[PDB]
C-alpha cells in the first residue's frame, strides 16, 4: 500500500485548497450578497487557466439549489440570467437600425461592438456545452429541479436566439441596406423602423420580419449577383433555426432565373440556367410559396419558357396534395363550409397562372415548337382537376373549337357533369356530339334537355325540340327505327305543346284586358318548361276565351267530344265577327276585313296549322255551323261579299267536292232554321257553285245518280219559293249542268 501514503498525503493538500476557498469565497458573499458572487464566478470562468476553473468551482459548490404553484430557484440561476442580462444591456431595448426617409440608413449599434458582444455570449453558451455534465439543471432530472431544469433551457434558447440575432444584423449591413429599404413595403418599413433588439430575440413579429428581410438581401444580392451560392452557406448555417433549407434552394433557383435574364442575349446559355432552374423549383415545390411562384412564372413568360412554367405549376399542384382530395371532392360535388378548400383552392392558383401562360402565349404569337410543346404537356397532364379547371377556362374564353379537337382522359367525364346540371355544356357536348357522330345522342340530350328542371326560356326549348326531331332523323344508321321514330314522335309532340305554350304565353302578356298583375305571373308560369295540356287548357286558355288555341288543344290531345268542339267553333266564329265588326265601324268613322273575311281567316289559320283530319275538324257538323254565320249576320251580296263565301272556303281548303254537296244536301232536306223559307234560295246557289267547281274538276282532271236527283229536287225549291215570292236565268243554269253531267 505504498501508493495510499502518496494518495492521503495528496489528501493533505485537498483540505488545505478547500478551506481557502471556502473561507475565501464566504469573505465576498456575506458582504456583496449571494446573488454577485455566483455572478462574478460566472464571468470570471468565461475569460473576464487555474484561475477560471476556481471560478468554475465556486459557481457549482455554493450556487445553491432550487426549493419553493410557485418556485424559488437558485441563486445558480439568477447568476446566470444577471451576466446574460448584463451582457446585452446595450442593444436589447434599442432599435436595431437608424434611417431618414432622405436616404439616410444605419445601425443604431456600432458593429465592432456587436461582435464583441457575440463573442461574449457564444462563450457562456460554449461554457455551458463545456459543462453539460457537471452543472446541476442543464441534464435531464421534483417539481423544483424541473422547473429549474426548464428556464434554464428556457435561457440557452435565448443564447443562441440572441446569437442568431446578432449575426443576423451583422449580415445586414454586409450588403447594402439602402438598397432593399427603398423597394420595400410601407408595412414592413414601419416594422423594421421600431423594430427593437427584443423583439428579435423574444418574439414572433421579429422573426416573421427577419424571415422577410432575409428573402428581400437575396433578391438584391443575385441583382449585384456577386456570388448566390456564397450568400446560401452564410445563411445556411450561422442564423440556422431562422433561415430555411427549403428558401436557400428556392433561392437558388431564382439565382439562374435572375441570371437567365440577366444572359437573356445569349442562346445557348439560358436553356442550362432555364432547365437548372426548373429542377430547383420542382424540388421544393411542395414547399414553394404562391408569391414566388407568381414572379418565377413572370421571368418564364417573359424569356418565353412557356411549356416548362406549365410543368411547374402542375408540380407544385400535385405537390401539396399527395391525396389528390380535389378529385374525390368535385366527383361527388360541392361540400362547402370544408378544410378541403385549401387542395382544390393552391391547385387554382397554379391554374390561373398557367391560364396566364396560354393567353400571352396566343397573344406574343421555333414558335410552332414552344406553342406545341406547351400544349403536350397540358394535355398528357395527369391531373385531372387541372383539366376541369382548364375547360371551363376555355370555354370562358369560347375556345370551344380547342375543346372538341383536343381529346382528353375527363373532357367526356367533365361535360357529363356539367352539361347534366348546367346548361352550357348541355349545348356544347352536343356540338362535340356531331363531330363525334353520335348524332342520335344528341337528340336524347337535347329531348331530356328540354324536359328538364334547369333554367331555360321556354323559346330556347323549343329550338332543343327543334333541333331533337331534326337531329335523330338523319343519320339512317341508327340502331334502331322503332325507336327512333319513338324519339321522333316524342320531340314532336312536346314541340306542338311547346308551340301553343308560346303563343299563349305571346297573347296573354300582349293582351289589354289582363291587369298586369298578372302578366308578371303568367311569363312566370309559363315561360320556362312545358306545361301539360290540361294545364294550359284550364289555367288560362278556357278563361282567356282563346278559343282558337283551345281548339289547337283539342286537335293536340285528340279529346273526343265533338258537341264541346262545335260550340268552341260557334264560339270562335261569333268573336271573330265581333271584333271585326267593331274594326269596320272605326274605320268607316288601312281598310280592315269585313267580318266573314276575318272568320275565314281564323278557320284557314287553324286549317293549315292542323291537317285536315276527320275527327279534328268535322264537315258535316261545321259547315251548316259557317253556313248559318254566313246567313244569320247577313255576309253575303248585301255586303259586297260572294253569297257562296262559305263554300269556296271549304273548297279552297281542299275538302273535297262530294262532301260538301252531301252536306247541303242535309242541310237543304232537313230544313232547320236559318235555312227555311225564301233563304233555301241561298241553299240552292252553294249547291249549284258547289257543282260547277266539281264538274270543273272532274273536266280538268279528266259522282253518280244521286247527284242527278238532287239537281231535279231544287227546282222544286225554286218554283216553290217563286210562288212564296234572276230564278228563270238559274234554273236553266242547273238544267245546262244537268245535261253534262249526264
Amino acid at each position: 500500500s505504498l501508493v495510499d501514503i502518496f494518495a492521503k498525503a495528496l489528501g493533505n493538500c485537498v483540505s488545505a485548497s478547500d478551506d481557502a476557498l471556502e473561507r475565501e469565497v464566504r469573505k465576498f458573499i456575506n458582504q456583496y450578497g449571494r446573488v454577485e458572487t455566483i455572478a462574478a464566478a460566472l464571468a470570471v470562468a468565461c475569460g473576464q487557466r487555474n484561475t477560471e476553473n476556481l471560478a468554475r468551482a465556486a459557481f457549482i459548490e455554493y450556487g445553491g439549489q432550487p426549493r419553493l404553484e410557485s418556485v424559488r430557484l437558485s441563486s445558480r440561476h439568477d447568476a446566470l440570467a444577471l451576466y446574460l442580462t448584463r451582457l446585452v444591456r446595450t442593444l436589447w431595448k434599442a432599435k436595431v437600425v437608424q434611417v431618414g426617409s432622405g436616404s439616410d440608413i444605419s445601425s443604431t449599434i456600432p458593429t465592432s461592438k456587436l461582435v464583441t458582444i457575440q463573442e461574449n455570449v457564444e462563450r457562456l453558451r460554449n461554457f455551458l456545452e463545456a459543462n453539460k455534465s457537471t452543472i446541476q439543471g442543464l441534464a435531464p432530472p421534483d417539481i423544483a429541479n424541473q422547473k429549474e431544469h426548464q428556464a434554464l433551457h428556457a435561457l440557452q434558447k435565448l443564447m443562441e436566439s440572441i446569437s442568431e440575432g446578432i449575426s443576423f444584423v451583422l449580415m445586414l449591413f454586409d450588403e447594402r441596406v439602402s438598397d432593399i429599404y427603398a423597394r420595400l413595403d410601407a408595412v414592413s418599413q414601419q416594422q423594421l423602423k421600431d423594430l427593437t433588439y427584443e423583439q428579435l430575440f423574444s418574439q414572433t413579429p421579429g422573426k416573421e420580419l427577419a424571415k422577410v428581410l432575409v428573402k428581400a438581401i437575396v433578391n438584391r444580392n443575385i441583382a449585384s449577383g456577386a456570388n448566390v451560392e456564397t450568400v446560401a452557406d452564410a445563411l445556411r448555417r450561422r442564423c440556422g433555426s431562422f433561415c430555411s433549407p427549403d428558401d436557400v434552394v428556392t433561392f437558388k433557383a431564382q439565382e439562374q432565373l435572375q441570371r437567365a435574364s440577366e444572359q437573356a442575349h445569349n442562346s445557348p446559355v439560358l436553356r442550362a440556367l432555364l432547365a437548372e432552374s426548373l429542377r430547383l423549383f420542382e424540388q421544393v415545390a411542395g414547399s414553394l410559396t404562391p408569391a414566388n411562384l407568381t414572379t418565377a412564372v413572370e421571368q418564364y413568360i417573359s424569356l418565353k419558357y412557356y411549356a416548362g412554367a406549365i410543368q411547374l405549376c402542375l408540380t407544385v399542384a400535385q405537390q401539396k396534395d399527395r391525396g389528390n382530395t380535389a378529385l374525390s371532392w368535385v366527383n361527388d360535388g360541392k361540400p362547402a363550409n370544408d378544410s378541403r378548400k385549401k387542395a382544390f383552392d393552391e391547385r387554382k392558383i397554379c391554374y390561373n397562372l398557367i391560364h396566364q401562360v396560354l393567353d400571352k402565349l396566343e397573344s406574343d404569337f421555333l414558335a410552332a415548337t414552344k406553342r406545341m410543346e406547351a400544349y403536350n404537356v397540358v394535355n398528357d397532364s395527369s391531373d385531372e382537376v387541372f383539366h376541369f379547371d382548364l375547360y371551363e377556362w376555355y370555354i370562358e374564353k369560347g375556345w370551344t373549337d380547342r375543346i372538341l379537337s383536343i381529346d382528353s382522359p375527363h373532357v367526356i367525364t367533365y361535360l357529363q357533369r356539367l352539361a347534366e346540371t348546367d346548361f352550357r355544356h348541355a349545348e356544347l357536348l352536343c356540338r362535340f356530339y356531331t363531330t363525334r357522330s353520335r348524332f342520335f345522342e344528341a337528340a336524347q340530350v337535347q329531348t331530356n334537355l328540354a324536359k328538364s328542371d334547369l333554367n331555360i326560356s321556354l323559346k330556347d326549348r323549343i329550338i332543343l325540340l327543334s333541333r331533337a326531331k331534326g337531329n335523330a332523323s338523319v343519320n339512317t344508321i341508327g340502331i334502331s327505327r322503332q325507336q327512333q321514330q319513338q324519339l321522333n314522335h316524342e320531340a314532336s309532340e312536346l314541340l306542338e305543346i311547346a308551340h301553343i305554350q308560346d303563343d299563349l304565353l305571346e297573347r296573354l302578356v300582349a293582351d289589354p284586358r289582363i291587369p298586369e298583375e298578372r302578366k308578371a305571373e303568367i311569363e312566370e308560369f309559363l315561360d320556362g318548361p312545358i306545361r301539360t295540356l290540361t294545364d294550359l287548357f284550364n289555367d288560362y286558355a278556357d278563361q282567356a276565351n282563346y278559343y282558337d288555341l283551345c281548339l289547337l288543344i283539342f286537335h293536340a290531345a285528340d279529346f273526343h267530344n265533338p258537341r264541346t268542339i262545335l260550340d268552341t267553333w260557334n264560339n270562335l266564329i261569333n268573336q271573330s265577327h265581333f271584333e271585326a265588326e267593331q274594326r269596320r265601324e272605326y274605320w268607316e268613322i288601312a281598310e280592315p276585313p269585313l267580318p266573314y273575311v276575318y272568320v275565314s281567316q281564323q278557320i284557314q289559320l287553324i286549317a293549315h296549322r292542323t291537317s285536315l283530319d276527320s275527327l279534328i275538324f268535322p264537315v258535316n257538323s261545321l259547315l251548316p255551323v259557317v253556313c248559318a254565320y254566313a246567313i244569320n249576320n247577313g255576309q253575303d251580296a248585301s255586303i259586297g261579299a260572294d253569297p257562296c263565301w262559305p263554300i269556296q272556303l271549304f273548297l279552297n281548303l281542299g275538302v273535297p267536292h262530294a262532301l260538301v254537296v252531301q252536306v247541303l244536301e242535309n242541310v237543304l232536306d232537313t230544313q232547320e232554321a236559318p235555312f227555311t223559307g225564301r233563304r233555301r234560295k241561298l241553299v240552292v246557289q252553294w249547291i249549284a257553285m258547289a257543282v260547277d267547281m266539281w264538274v270543273r274538276e272532274v273536266e280538268r282532271r279528266g259522282m253518280g245518280s244521286w247527284v242527278s236527283e238532287l239537281l231535279g229536287r231544287a227546282d222544286q225549291v225554286l218554283t216553290q219559293i217563286a210562288g212564296t215570292g234572276e230564278i228563270a236565268s238559274l234554273r236553266r243554269t242547273v238544267k245546262g249542268l244537268k245535261r253534262s253531267v249526264d
